[PDB]
């Protein structure tokens, strides 16, 4: 039963040890109580004190033990990329959406925002017009904006 | 009645002309139609065809009769005053604050953002811990963040 | 591939049978493209002719050949649970709620209702102060509240 | 500069008095303070200590000198009127207006509401086969549900 995380994978760890995932879709992160079967079958409870408010993000370390370990993997979804030309262009992305109360995340860049398909989010988003694009990929919860 | 926008005397117009507006708060600008008596206490109503989507601006040129202009004032109101450090900063703001349905307008530089004040807002405001200060002011709708 | 439902157990089916639940959580029981695994092995895509508008219920027979069968079950979840003295309160509740933008459900009898367990939701309840527990419990969609879309649909 | 509430009229004392009126639509009776024109001439010296919450009702009475009295008249004005039929009903319309962050005021009849009338919240109202009529009517601030 698992009750605080030792740190993350991303700081090294070459791996050089055997990892087991837990496999966790972006809607599931700050899950508090729960149970898990690993990805390799295993088993693994979490019940947690400073639970990472924000959520779980890639690579967590639930686990270590040796050269054994068991990470977060965060599963990948279809992902509308925004790509706001100006500073102003940001904010009005950012205020429109949130007036609509879709999720939002910051890109692997300066003027990039991921957030989750949705048929009427691209609506919005050709309708305002803005350079987007559908890429099934990541969301790590660390990247996300405060609910 | 009054029809036409002849503009904004932001054309200065160091006048040159006896000024005569109307006195709208920062959302009574988007009155497709409705009477009021001017600030010098004379009389016109209104009728709208293709009036700016955003809502009225600060100065737009209603009447004309030789040098004396009947025009639209936007009274100076309570102001959240926004200072952000960074893009970043910058979209937490927006979302946050377009997500509490609450009203944007742009500001003075590239990073400053105006919003009417409230207390939730302020509030929220110094729960993230950005910088910010209250004035009295006056919100052009032309610098308004637009909603669809 | 499969295309549309061949009833509920509510219809029994004494089982009697072999029910292979695929097991949906709350939310996850409208879409009407998405890719599943049955308890066991199984894999199982839905394309939905004529999806029912309040979505997937409990046991909904989404596979029935010969004894063979394959059902919805319903994960459960942390519900707050809400029972509310009058007509009045409940008008209130609901109305601060849907400004919440919030999931929202009917409970057992005429005055209790259920909702998803968050903290400002709850926070409220209590700062208005209406009788409410907080369970692991189920929440089945034929007994919704519509939706919403916020604002305009 | 007034606070006083006064107090409000419909405690009999009737009139007892000449009543000078000052007029507000609903969406008005909100602020602490703010200026205005009565009935016949004047204009209002106010700020409001214990704004109560809901705000300016009707006749909260202003200013009080002699049989010589001001207070507040609150306009009609279009007002859907719903009759839900059970509880049930009751729930899906109060949240799903809630949901549209539209206004709304408990009723007089039992399973009765009143809420604004705008184009799209009637819109939801027969979508959902509730039955309501639209009337021009009051609306009292001391029957607005909340919002925390
Ligand atoms: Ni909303």
């Amino acid at each position: 039963i698992i009750e605080r995380l030792v740190g993350n994978l991303r700081d090294l760890n070459p791996l050089d040890f055997s990892v087991d995932h837990v496999d966790l879709e972006w809607f599931e992160t700050r899950k508090k109580i729960a149970r898990f079967k690993t990805r390799q079958g295993k088993d693994i409870a979490i019940r947690l004190k400073d639970a990472p408010k924000l959520g779980l993000s890639q690579g967590d370390i639930l686990f270590k033990e040796e050269k054994e370990i068991i990470a977060v993997n965060i599963l990948d979804s279809e992902v509308i990329h925004i790509q706001a030309k100006s500073v102003a262009e940001v904010a009005k992305i950012c205020y429109e959406i949130g007036n609509r109360h879709a999720a939002l995340y910051y890109g692997e860049s300066q003027f990039e925002f991921k957030t989750p398909f949705e048929k009427p989010t691209l609506a919005l988003l050709e309708k305002l017009g803005v350079q987007n694009r559908v890429l099934s990929s990541k969301l790590d919860s660390k990247e996300r904006l405060t609910v």
